[PDB]
Order: structure tokens, then C-alpha cells, then sequence
């Protein structure tokens, strides 16, 4: 009897792209077995032609197989390579996708109490995560999809990384292309990544989500607005002094202040004067 985890390379069929990186890929894809346009859609992660990221993608498919979550994205299962060292990660295909590409085109049916919701939503796969002893170290509106209306998910596990018992945080090495204006300082400056810089994180997608991920107010283009747009490599020290001087995102258009002090409490300095999860979901659930 088959397994229904694995997925032949010979029936998946290409439809479009979703997203890249500079490393791997997502396609649409859809399964087809009979051969008739009638199979199910799904999302295709796969590394681009790396010795260095074949081991990347498959802690990264160990990872999201064992995340059980209504606001974590379902992993569906693997296709492997006819050889065996080459592989695909099969996620479930949420065809409204990524916040980023949502928000823009229906800002009508979407107001401060729904943008809460998807707030929590998000605190609750997020906590899941931390509890399981993991740091995800790329929390932005592009990673959060849209199942519905009324609920998001968590759509990418790239860089996501265990933390040990012993230690409190992960050391990257690999910080070449990482998105530095969603940051925690210490992300910046010792290559750290706590929980609590996980929160960091959160409070720009807040940032993004409340402005309706508009390009023109987003973090990269309203931090090089403060620290100067044409510094090349010294962006990121620039960006590191901002925030030790105490310069944050401004409060978006129509956020209520309430609101903003949430997202304030986010950016502390230091990651263990930082609010927890819970306490933003305790925060969110008092103002619907
Ligand atoms: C997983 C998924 N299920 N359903 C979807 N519907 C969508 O519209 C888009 C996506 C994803 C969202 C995350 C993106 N992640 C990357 O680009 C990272 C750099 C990289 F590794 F490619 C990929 C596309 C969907």
C-alpha cells in the first residue's frame, strides 16, 4: 500500500512561481496522477543549482512535518530524487497567499478589528513554535499567508533553528542575505537570535500589516528614509545606530495608540525587557 507523504516527480506539473530567494524556490504545482488537469494544487519549495543547502531544506522539512497548528502551514509531504541526495518540501497550496500580495487588493474588507485577529493569529503559531524550542529568524508579511477572511498562517520555515536547552539563543554564521530591517539589535550586532527576537520581528510585521503592506510605507523604504537611502555597506551599522539612539517605526496612519504601545514594547533593546507572546495575545484579545 502507498504512502501518501510522497509525491513522484513525473506527475508534478508546474503553474507558476510564488516566491524566491537566493538560495531556494516555491512553485505552484499541481499533483497529477491521471494525467486529466483534475489533481490537487500544492505548494513546491526546492533549492535552486549547493552541498551546503540539500542539508538546509531537509531540517527544514523535519521541522514543518512535526508543526501541528491551525496558524502554521500543513505540511503535505516530500518528493525525493530518482538518485536520493536531491529533494522537494509539498506544503498545501492557500491560493489569496501572502499578506503582502492580500492586504494591497482587499484593504475594503479588511479593518483594525480583522488586522487584531490576524495580530493574534499570528502570537499563537509563533508561541507554538518557541515552545517547541525553536527561533524562526524570518517573520515578515511575506511569510504570512491567508487561508481565509478570518484566518492566516505561517507560510515559510527557511531559516527556522532549534535552540538548545542549555543555551538561550542560536549563533548563526550564514547572515549573507538575511532581512536586516526586521532585526532585533542583537541580530545585528552578535549574529544572536532569542525568542524574544522572534517578537522583535513580530512587531514589523505588525508594522506592515497595519499599514496594508503598502512598499511605500514599509520597513526597508521608511528606515532608509530615516538613516539615508544610498549607504551601501554601512546600511546596516547606520540601522544598528538608529535604534541605539531609540529610533523606531512611526505609529502607522489610522493605528490607535493602544495599539502602537503593543508594537513599542516589541522594540525594546535589550531581549529580555521584551514582551512575550502571550502577553501581546492578552494585549490584542482586551482591545476586540
Ligand atoms: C507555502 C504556501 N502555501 N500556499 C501559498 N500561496 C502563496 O501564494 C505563497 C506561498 C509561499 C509563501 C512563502 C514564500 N517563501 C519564499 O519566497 C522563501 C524565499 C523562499 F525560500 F523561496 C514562498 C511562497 C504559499
Amino acid at each position: 500500500e502507498v504512502d501518501p507523504t510522497h509525491f513522484e516527480k513525473r506527475f508534478l506539473k508546474r503553474i507558476r512561481d510564488l516566491g524566491e530567494g537566493h538560495f531556494g524556490k516555491v512553485e505552484l504545482c499541481r499533483y497529477d496522477p491521471e494525467g486529466d488537469n483534475t489533481g490537487e494544487q500544492v505548494a513546491v519549495k526546492s533549492l535552486k543549482p549547493g552541498g551546503n543547502h540539500i542539508a538546509d531544506l531537509k531540517k527544514e522539512i523535519e521541522i514543518l512535518r512535526n508543526l501541528y497548528h491551525e496558524n502554521i502551514v500543513k505540511y503535505k509531504g516530500i518528493c525525493t530524487e530518482d538518485g536520493g541526495n536531491g529533494i522537494k518540501l509539498i506544503m498545501e497550496f492557500l491560493p489569496s497567499g501572502s499578506l503582502k500580495e492580500y492586504l494591497p487588493k482587499n484593504k475594503n474588507k479588511i479593518n483594525l478589528k480583522q488586522q487584531l485577529k490576524y495580530a493574534v493569529q499570528i502570537c499563537k503559531g509563533m508561541d507554538y513554535l518557541g515552545s517547541r524550542q525553536y527561533v524562526h529568524r524570518d517573520l515578515a508579511a511575506r511569510n504570512v499567508l491567508v487561508e481565509s477572511e478570518h484566518q492566516v498562517k505561517i507560510g515559510d520555515f527557511g531559516l527556522t533553528k532549534a535552540i538548545e536547552t542549555d543555551k538561550e539563543y542560536y549563533t548563526v554564521k550564514d547572515d549573507r542575505d538575511s532581512p536586516v530591517f526586521w532585526y532585533a539589535p542583537e541580530c545585528l550586532m552578535q549574529s544572536k537570535f532569542y525568542i524574544a527576537s522572534d517578537v522583535w520581528s513580530f512587531g514589523v510585521t505588525l508594522h506592515e500589516l497595519l499599514t496594508y503592506c503598502d512598499s511605500d510605507s514599509s520597513p526597508m523604504a521608511l528606515f532608509l528614509k530615516m538613516i539615508g537611502p544610498t549607504h551601501g555597506q554601512m546600511t546596516v551599522t547606520r540601522l544598528v545606530n538608529t535604534l541605539k539612539e531609540g529610533k523606531r517605526l512611526p505609529c502607522p496612519p489610522n493605528c490607535p495608540d493602544e495599539v502602537y504601545q503593543l508594537m513599542r514594547k516589541c522594540w525594546e533593546f535589550q531581549p529580555s525587557n521584551r514582551t512575550s507572546f502571550q502577553n501581546l495575545i492578552e494585549g490584542f484579545e482586551a482591545l476586540l
